[PDB]
């Protein structure tokens, strides 16, 4: 296979698992969505407009909160949009998507 490989035992390649919870037209969901989009980041976003079964999903990972947007980065539930913000002004965000 021609190129240039980068080698150190990663086996199957895999990257972060970047989850958002969102209602399309949620201010604070845009605002959560266009920090992801920034960082050039491959993610899923779950817009959940009108969907009750699926906030129950979401509720259900995230502390029971019905709150919009919910974030999760490799499983874990980062928060919501405040959260991402809060941890990219404080030089940690990179770092958790990683790098």
């Amino acid at each position: 296979m021609r190129g240039s490989h980068h080698h150190h035992h990663h086996g199957s390649a895999v990257s972060a698992k970047i989850e958002i919870y969102t209602w399309s037209t949620c201010p604070f969901c845009m605002r959560a969505l266009a920090l992801l989009k920034r960082k050039g980041v491959e993610f899923q976003e779950y817009c959940i407009d009108g969907d009750n079964e699926a906030r129950e999903a979401m509720a259900a990972r995230a502390n029971g909160k019905r709150s919009l947007p919910q974030i999760f980065i490799d499983d874990q539930h980062i928060g919501g949009c405040d959260d991402i913000y809060a941890l990219d002004g404080a030089g940690k965000l990179d770092r958790l998507l990683h790098s």
